[PDB]
């Protein structure tokens, strides 16, 4: 038999937890491996080190059936053994469990390895709460089994069906939150469902990785020595977290940019409401999507350093670079966070949020109250901070 490993993620932090596990095998120059992850371009000048490595794009959070071709290059008996998001499992699995069905006598499922997505899981299973848990589980294990024989996916609960893998493979799942399913009353029945086959995600990994092979970490996250060089800096780090726009009553894009600009002077000026203190060097997190909006913001806070958008709060997680604060506008990146590492969170008007009332009532927040991540102090609604001038800093 021969094992096939695949990889697949069209988001972020299951693909970096699965490229640390490709570095960790990376001696292993003739392993196939597919890959699928969306927003990971693995570099020319690694892929010619691998032999039997493949690619495949996601579409609709499925790979493409273009996986079949590259399947079928392997006739004999085949293994495989499969990284997903946990969030988009049943889908990303989909077309495996088609080419199975369809090659029953050679290809058999190995293991799964499934990782968080992020806050979304989370925020997923709370809509549980009331339902019994035990009853969900044994229905969806049941769908589960009719879905790997007869090919019709149907579940009666596709958040709970996320968890059930163990009822047909060897399963790892690894958690950005082990401490939700302990400290969830109502999980219970999921906790000691399953079982051993859950850990907390492996911020530690690159730590222990040989030299060479965590700088062949950071080139298949897009994370180059001038911004680690910035951030291994002998001082205090604080970063403010950019936004695009929000309701301000108005269209003109400027006015988010010099807004977000006094949000920052909140924290990096004495006389803001949400000083962090004078010795913190000061780092930038634009919105990927800010565009023009981050140049503004950059051009305008003069001692700031960029952070580019690419790489994610998880990778510096990662990698041990994480700075000591963050803070700025609110995004479920923040579920990601260590606690002690959170200052405030800004929360912009929308339809959803139109005062610190509505922010608390957010469902990411909801969960990190719960968890004890942040306190109520911790959100602030954006316009109850007055105007502030910046530093000749």
């Amino acid at each position: 038999m021969k094992t096939i490993t695949l990889y697949l993620d069209p988001a972020s932090l299951p693909a970096l937890n699965q490229l640390m596990d490709f570095t960790q095998n990376n001696e292993d120059k003739t392993h196939p491996r597919i890959f699928g992850l969306s927003r990971f371009k693995i570099p020319d000048n690694i892929i010619t080190q691998y032999q039997n490595i493949h690619f495949v794009e996601l579409k609709d959070n499925r790979p493409t059936e273009a996986l079949f071709t590259i399947l079928d290059q392997y006739p004999g008996n085949i293994e495989l053994n499969i990284h997903l998001n946990i969030a988009h499992s049943v889908q990303l699995i989909r077309p495996i469990l088609a080419y199975r069905f369809k090659h029953l006598d050679r290809v058999s499922i190995q293991q799964l390895n499934l990782y968080d997505n992020g806050s979304m899981e989370y925020v997923d299973l709370e809509k549980e709460e009331n339902k019994d848990i035990s009853a969900e589980i044994k229905q969806a294990e049941k769908q589960l089994s009719h879905y790997l024989l007869t090919g019709k996916i149907k579940f009666d609960n596709p958040t709970i069906a996320r968890y059930v893998w163990q009822s047909a493979f060897p399963v790892k799942y690894h958690f950005l939150s082990t401490d939700y399913f302990e400290k969830a009353e109502f999980l219970q029945p999921l906790k000691e469902y399953l079982a051993e086959n859950y850990q907390k995600m492996d911020w530690t990994a690159y730590q222990q990785l040989t030299p060479e092979q965590q700088a062949f970490y950071l080139t298949l996250v897009g994370f180059n020595d001038e911004v680690k060089q910035s951030l291994e800096v002998q001082q205090a780090k604080f970063i403010f977290t950019g936004t695009t726009t929000w309701e301000g009553n108005t269209d003109v894009r400027e006015y988010y940019a010099q807004q977000q600009l006094n949000l920052l002077n909140h924290f990096t000026q004495a006389e803001g409401d949400l000083f962090i203190g004078d010795h913190y060097k000061i780092y930038f997190k634009g919105h990927p999507r800010g565009g023009e909006i981050n140049d503004y913001i950059l051009n305008n806070a003069k001692n700031i350093t960029n952070i580019p958008a690419n790489i994610s709060f998880e990778v510096l997680m990662m990698t041990g670079l994480l700075p000591d604060k963050v803070g700025g506008v609110a995004s479920s990146l923040y579920f990601s966070l260590p606690k002690e590492k959170i200052s405030h969170i800004i929360f912009t008007s929308n339809k959803q949020v139109k005062s610190k009332e509505d922010a608390l009532n957010n469902p990411y927040v909801k969960v990190m109250r719960r968890l004890g991540i942040i306190d109520e102090s911790q959100v602030i609604f954006w316009d109850s901070l007055k105007q502030l001038g910046g530093g000749l800093e």
